[PDB]
């Protein structure tokens, strides 16, 4: 992108602006444009756009002025080729699979996976006979087996995975299916750009969440994916059609937020991994889940392609449903609510918040404990926060 | 609604608001709520919740307090069940469909259809093996006879239609179709559910681009499907997962336009008219099409099923691309841009502005002539747009 | 504005948007530009525009993209030379004062005015030793021999008046005044530049709370100044110090309102005359206020210099405190508060609304009764409001 | 605020929302309203309210429940009893001025003052006959003598100072003023409540331009003042009069902005200081100021009240005017123009930013040197900062 800028967090805060906006204006932030369609002085010039002889969006569903910055800034982030910005994350992925996997096609990714996309891929992808294998995030046998198995059209999986935090290894996944033709998409949700760069490490897509991290303030839901162009291309004019489009006002809110990415995920990363151990070392806490602990499985993969380990941890209590619940309920400063990554800190307890639906049995099937608990680190200060997480286990 | 609020305006202006938000505000009108997620005071109230005992949208891509008004407002004034908001008119019935049409199953459509709807039918639902016919708008007999031929599971179609406003006798096929169990979505975008009421004419889906006219400020997209809840039901479950959630910002612009729906309908309808008539009697103009004429093949069904007619006019000049060109480029006021229905009138060259892709040939093979010109009569004063039109022939 | 262009409505909707923005963007709409300052690309830049061999801004108290639009607009609208904007007509009319009236300067000015504007006149000012002169807005006597008596240096007022409408012949006074120098500034607030245009008529300074109709929509505040440059430019100046900027996002609204202006004055102007005699005609109904009807003292003026009378009435019901009340809470549709213009109806009872601080006797001192009703008649259907009114009449 | 909340950081994160909000909702940031008035019930309601048996806002000018909690939320950071929020610095300022100092009263304030404010001192204020003496920041002897010759009414000052960041022992002020009844008021707006507590030093008021650091995004203007009820009360009344409203939309940017106060200050008071040094011990570098460094004249009282030094710098280029430029003009990352405290960073030359109106010599008066270099450090890497910096000068 540029010369003068090198830090992440300079690039977080002036990728796509600093330099011009093909928006021109002698303001200092991006102009939020609210327009449904552009407009042509005159037919010889819609011709020439028309006939790729000229440049416009044509019409707000084909993209917006105030979004390409975002656009282009996640993509200097990522350090990709070109980014999509969709109107949430489950968009993303959604359409992106839909986009890319053909019909009776076939896909492989992990076992643990956001409820939402496992559903997508369980009840609407079957339709369009695509048929996926799941595995161990871990298993590379697997993954290497099904790559001889079956023709797989690409691999799909998140790093840091959900709820467990489970990472892979990129780089060698990204060789074994490249090797076989396959296609690999990552999640990096739960990592942020600042923390890994799955592109780099030789994944074909990275994706966010935006809802969460990037705009960290949990006042807006957004997707977004990033990769070659000659890929993100090809879901773009999918999505021109499902029209998925993300409000201007929304983007802005994240361009916003962005500007101070670096100084949270920062402030998230640390707060995160002093409360991690200082929780594994907890009586009370049987186990304790994150990247950043020796105790995690793939920790030295962590430490391998990770920068940091996130702001999220998970952990279970050891008492049962009720008594994790009282933990929980104990708290003063999270909110108890689904989504993370936001300044505010929030916890909750899987096998209530999204898994209540399921029987205790069939919840065991995918390691939801009544016990687990995820708990997003606010940005709140630390002293603040981990005197509150201590005195709620004081009350059991 | 309420029983002191008949007039349609009325109920486009307080629907959903002049009694109760569930949202609880001295204020007048609707606060907008930017949050990505819900949290809960405590975990018994999250159980009672997840055990359908409380209420709460859970995830902004569940709802939004914001948005729910705009939806009943809107469900108030086409006289639903209930209805849902995605974050474009594509999106809505881009899933409508892959939400109630089956697997392999069967839709008739007509063939006046909106470009893009069209390659969504022509190129994905084909994935999911779902076979479609294509009848003309008036041919029941086509209806009728693919109706028994085959088993359709759904008949989809807009009236007015696009670009000639070929409309479709609602009743009589609602009729012909659920006596074959099919299923009968309007897209009555064009109409508004000001001119036309297609739920109470027997369709079982009704759906608009708020893009359009209810926003009528061409600074926003939506789209937004209504009916029966057990109906409208299925889709928004669809929905949570597909995620194309409308942000509030969004929804608010929409509640803001619709403030003022009558009252620009009411000027939108005239001008149309008067202008319509105006346009067929001029020389320069071969031929006009607008369902207010009577020289309208559906004429009558367009009296006897709507109150208006838009405010949206299309018209064959009589000249070649050229020449036709060169009176959209004399205008003045209109903008040239796809879109319509805002307060600021719109042209465009159909033959170049989406379908300029296509070769002079194939361009015909829907009646798209280089001669035809699609006119939406913004809300400006009727002379001024006359005297424009009119200044812009003479140049010819 | 532009040629093409003649009828009010057109104006209010292109006026400052359709040729140009010095904003430059294929968009439709005006972009919202949030920014606090403006940059500038090298030294030599700021040079010239600190030599005024530029243009820019400067700060985002000094101005802004968004808003020098609407400032445009309206500036078309009323046909003036330059128009200002303020955080809220009160900021307006209180800093115009300021502004052009000097220290221990005269200033003469009707009693029927805005209870707030009142204050600071019988507060403020004479802090800075400006003494003031209360006249009524018919005694044109008094005026011209006040404007003897003393050296007027501004005669300001609002016309039609508050919460009777009365109204002034700003032509006539506008020659009085201009004859012994003194400035004319008037608060056609009420009036709307459609129903009226105060410059044309003579007068020096017209100034509405946009707060009201420009917007009316109930959910923004911002008021506005427009005149000659000469003038206007030296209130901007104290403005820009006083730093009362109004906010883009403010800016928008109106300007996304003004959209609809004449479109919702027209109807609003109907429902009022109409339900005005109506009311007139009641029995329960003591007296009714509106230029509109012969009843009204100044009614030969209104219709000299109106095309409109508002959509405001005033009237006495035939009751006590109470009783009056009792009406007004039997109202199902407007709503009980302050402000006024929006689509939604309002009422209130001036007696209390904002005159309860006073006793029953200084009450009067104004004409305040405890009968007085104030109706800001909404955009909403005629029938459905009428019935309610009545139906209200008929609880006493 | 609460008990289980110690840390700033995590007070401006949940400080007036966390516990409750009084607009009652399941979402975790507040909701931004949009209203222009509020209604009531009944009158028998509106009643009580005028009664101050109630609680409402009345009118949208009197407050709204967006802006309470930035309210609120502030109050609690500088806390304070009660503080009031305006549409500008210069607003809050400005008005606080008119409120407290009587007419032919008399105020004391330092030499090193804001442009603007400076004017509204020496033209605005004399008219109300209100007389003032300007002293040197240090000079206590000055202050102590004045506070006896004169009845001073009110000490006015800002602390740091602009633009050499000169110090006040509020402390020692605060009594000396006390002792003779003056009142106290320090404008921290280069400090931040974070840096420090003025209000716990003594002072009385404390305001702050939220347009800098509190909203830290460049992207909305706005004023505050805090202090005890009895006295803020009486600004707010005549705030409720001049009209100058903060609109929500403008509120909630900065409840969105302060969620990262904290993490903003930080990091701008490090890469301050450390360039300051840096600065400082550079060759080209003729004078550095910055309250940080020993170098400081009032360095001491800098850390005796400080807790940072802020991310504003001011120092002297060995170099003429001309010369001085082409360093700016070769800086990179910052934006030449006026404000600071946003994210991103910047650079001006006073001499020509704010003073090239004055005279070499009248420039001088206020040791507006051609030299003087104003850097407002942005919250990007430091590394890429210096840099930056450094690599501007080599040029030189
Ligand atoms: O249960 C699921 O798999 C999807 S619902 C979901 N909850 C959270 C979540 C909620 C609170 C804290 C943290 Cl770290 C995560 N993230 O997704
Ligand atoms: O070609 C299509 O149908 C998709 S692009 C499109 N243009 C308009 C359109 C543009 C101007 C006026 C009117 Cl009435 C309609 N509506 O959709
Ligand atoms: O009482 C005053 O003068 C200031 S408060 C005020 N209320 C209304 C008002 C309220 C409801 C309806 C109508 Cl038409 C006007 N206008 O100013
Ligand atoms: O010059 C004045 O007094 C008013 S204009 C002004 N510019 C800046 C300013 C500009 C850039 C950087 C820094 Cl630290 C400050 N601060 O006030
Ligand atoms: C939270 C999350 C999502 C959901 O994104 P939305 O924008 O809320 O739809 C998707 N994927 C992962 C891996 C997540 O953690
Ligand atoms: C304009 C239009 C659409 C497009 O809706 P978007 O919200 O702009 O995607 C779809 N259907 C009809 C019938 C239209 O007229
Ligand atoms: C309503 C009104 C005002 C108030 O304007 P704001 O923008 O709400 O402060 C001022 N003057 C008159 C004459 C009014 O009628
Ligand atoms: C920057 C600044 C202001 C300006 O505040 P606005 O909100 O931009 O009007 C006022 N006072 C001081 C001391 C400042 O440094």
């Amino acid at each position: 992108y540029a010369s003068f800028l090198n830090s992440d967090g300079s690039v977080a805060i002036h990728a796509g602006e600093r330099l011009g906006r093909g928006i021109v204006t002698d303001a200092i932030t991006t102009p939020v444009v609210n327009t449904s369609a552009y407009f042509f002085n005159k037919t010889s010039e819609l011709i020439d756009f028309k006939e790729k002889r000229r440049a416009s969006f044509e019409y707000g569903r084909y993209g917006n002025p105030t979004t390409v910055v975002l656009e282009e800034k996640i993509s200097a982030l990522e350090g990709a080729e070109s980014t999509l910005l969709m109107a949430s994350g489950m968009c993303a992925s959604t359409v992106m699979l839909l986009a890319l996997v053909p019909a009776g096609g076939h896909i492989v990714t992990t076992t643990d996976c956001y409820r939402k996309t496992r559903i997508f891929i369980e009840t609407i992808l079957p339709k369009m006979g695509i048929t996926a294998t799941v595995i161990d995030p871990a298993d590379v046998g697997a993954l290497e087996l099904a790559l001889n198995q079956k023709k797989v059209n690409l691999f799909f999986t998140e790093s840091p995975t959900n709820p467990f935090l489970r990472c892979v290894d990129i780089e060698l996944v990204s060789k074994l299916c490249h090797e076989k033709g396959a296609l690999v998409c990552i999640d990096g949700t739960f990592a942020t750009p600042l923390n890994q760069k799955a592109l780099a490490l030789g994944a074909d897509l990275v994706l966010h969440s935006a809802t969460k991290f990037l705009g960290g303030h949990n006042d807006v839901l957004a997707g977004c994916i990033s990769g070659p162009l000659k890929l993100v291309s090809e879901i773009r004019n999918l999505h021109h059609i499902l029209g998925g489009a993300l409000n201007p006002n929304a983007a802005y809110l994240i361009i916003r937020g962005m500007k101070t990415l670096h100084l949270r995920v920062q402030q998230q990363n640390s707060t995160a991994l002093r409360m991690a151990e200082i929780l594994e070392a907890h009586p009370k806490v049987r186990h304790v889940y994150y990247p950043g602990l020796q105790s995690h499985p793939e920790h030295h993969i962590a430490k391998k392609q990770m920068t940091g380990f996130g702001g999220a941890v998970s952990f279970e209590v050891d008492g049962d449903l009720l008594t994790t619940a009282k933990f929980v309920d104990a708290l003063k400063i999270p909110y108890i609510a689904p989504s993370f990554g936001g300044c505010e800190s929030i916890v909750d307890q899987p096998a209530i918040m999204s898994y209540w639906d399921l029987s205790q049995s069939d919840r065991a099937k995918y390691g939801i404990m009544d016990n687990l608990v995820r708990f997003s680190f606010g940005v709140e200060d630390f002293d603040d926060l981990k005197a509150d997480i201590l005195q709620a286990l004081d009350s059991i």
